[PDB]
């Protein structure tokens, strides 16, 4: 449930979540231009990394977030933040 859809497209949606996480403080490390590994410290000090694709399907673009290093619900936790700030590009 760590995924949705945009209603931009794939370097306008890379740009939105870019500074949403950068304001956010969370570390953002690109892989393949549309491949971004995302790292921060969660509350407890525990190191969170998570890896997000932005991949076009059927005229659009998703991006889904992948868990890969720390608690799952600290993960699912700060998705939802990420998506509340920016809600108002998530497609319905």
């Amino acid at each position: 449930m760590t995924r949705f859809f945009t209603k931009l497209d794939a370097d306008k949606s890379y740009q939105c979540l870019k500074e949403t996480c950068e304001k956010l403080g969370y570390q953002w490390k690109k892989s393949c231009m549309n491949q971004v590994t995302i790292s921060t410290t969660d509350r407890r000090n525990n190191k969170l990394i998570f890896k997000v694709n932005l991949l076009e399907m059927d005229d659009k673009i998703l991006v889904d977030f992948r868990l890969s290093k720390g608690d799952g619900l600290e993960f699912k936790r700060h998705f939802l933040k990420i998506k509340g700030k920016l809600i108002d590009i998530v497609s319905s």
